[PDB]
């Protein structure tokens, strides 16, 4: 009942998906793509967004897969989700703390609700498959605006769902996003050569600050 995700160095993250009492969350494909993206040279010492010793907030962590990966890369990570997912997050911190080279802790952060502030804006905010929640889009973007500063690197990874109401929900997300943020799509050629998909996008989001 463990989902496994292997790092570039052969070490292996292990993620439980069921917490006792109905509460649970699976590891989503977008979390695998973003996690393995964090292991590309882009987030190494000689890279554009070195992760080691930097502050990282993850929203909608679920199992914690992405934030845990960042913690095995030297970041000081806070993984967050709803109250009911805190037990699962703590279990997965326990299963992977032997691989953590930075730090990792879990906190409740329900989108739209103000929580324990950072002393200064995080260096990164990470999100995997956080966007198809129509009812929580304005809350999510409020949290993002409240926490990020002009230097925060916001990385948003999501699997594009092409059927149903999802195309519509996706457009509402971007229309709300553009009021306060810029974005830029990371070309597929920069994802992990193995763990990528034309259906799974990575976008860098930045708090807008125009000179005009
Ligand atoms: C599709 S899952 C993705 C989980 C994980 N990031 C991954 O990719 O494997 C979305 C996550 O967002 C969380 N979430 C949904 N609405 C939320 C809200 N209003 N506030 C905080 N978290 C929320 C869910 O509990 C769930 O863990």
């Amino acid at each position: 009942f463990v989902r496994v995700l292997e790092k570039r160095d052969g070490t292996v993250l292990r993620l439980q998906q069921y917490s006792s009492g109905g509460v649970g969350c699976v590891v989503w494909d977008a979390a695998i793509v973003l996690s393995k993206y964090l292991e590309t040279p882009e987030f190494s010492g000689d890279g554009a967004h070195a992760l080691s010793r930097r502050s990282v907030l993850e929203l909608g962590s679920g199992t914690g897969a992405v934030g845990l990966m960042a913690a095995t890369l030297g970041a000081d990570v806070v993984v967050t989700d709803l109250e009911e997912l805190q037990d699962l997050l703590k279990m997965n911190i326990n299963m992977n703390k032997h691989l953590v080279t930075g730090s990792v802790q879990a906190k409740v952060l329900k989108w739209g609700e103000e929580i324990e502030g950072f002393p200064s804006p995080p260096d990164f905010i990470l999100m995997a498959d956080c966007i198809y929640y129509e009812e929580s889009l304005e809350p999510l973007l409020k949290t993002l605006k409240d926490i990020s500063g002009f230097e925060t690197c916001i990385i948003c990874c999501y699997e594009q769902r092409t059927m149903g109401k999802n195309p519509e929900i996706e457009k509402k997300y971007f229309e709300l996003l553009q009021l306060d943020f810029d974005f830029e799509k990371i070309p597929l050629e920069k994802h992990d050569e193995e763990y990528r998909s034309e259906d799974i996008h990575i976008i860098y989001i930045r708090k807008k600050k125009s000179k005009f």
